[PDB]
């Protein structure tokens, strides 16, 4: 996949970063943690995309609700990851 | 490069909206998470407990649009199929339930700790 | 009130679904309310307590919702050969992932407290 492989990238940087830098245990586990939320969110998203597509040919708002509710919550675990990034890496 | 992000933020939005619209149960833990993280805010507290109470509320969050999303699908096979196990439905109700519980121990311990 | 009442009944049936229907359910289950029990006994800094437990029931929450995935992929693919493996297989891999972040966590708090 094209894209897992970018916000992949995305989280093997975020992590390694926030582990060159040095900082509380708490709060590299907190950076770490929340990237992988994103994860395992991402992957779940997968696993949904392929049994919309294991089952059903055409469009349907209970078809597309579903991918598009999984993207909806990829996007709010990155919110979280952008955000607790920010408030940690202000709190210094 | 760029366009596909843009799109995949276009399809976030038209589905959390349509988890928001489509559901009135979503729209209970939607005050509830959005209240607990602004209470969250205005209290004094250290930014990693102010980070914690918020991303237990965001990790039931994100539990219940993944539910919304199990049940679409589930609305797409009762849509095919005749028959209904309901098994699916009712155990994502209870990842629901696991993540809210979190959220409230978590936010136990912590005003414990502090106060 | 009596709305809420009714998921809190789903989430049980859900479970007591879950647990007994899945007969590998209760290994993770044995593991989380351990992991707990031990943080618990555990002195430690109550962010860090939280910590451990929220690695934990991490696992736990992606562990049920893995188990819907499942139940899903078998109402479809009941007589049906299935493109479809991959969906249980990503599945088992946001399980995996979670169970590290379990491991991970514990390993540099426990490092760090002692």
């Amino acid at each position: 996949e094209a894209a897992f492989r970018q916000e992949g990238v995305a989280v093997l940087l975020a992590v390694v970063i926030a582990c060159w830098l040095d900082v509380d245990a708490i709060t590299r586990v907190l950076l770490i943690s929340s990237v992988m939320l994103v994860m395992i969110v991402e992957i779940l998203n997968s696993a949904i995309e392929a049994v919309v597509d294991r089952i059903g040919s055409e469009y349907h708002e209970l078809s597309g609700r579903a991918k598009d509710m999984g993207s909806a919550a990829v996007l709010i675990a990155i919110i979280v990851a952008v955000i607790t990034w920010c408030i940690l890496l202000w709190s210094h």
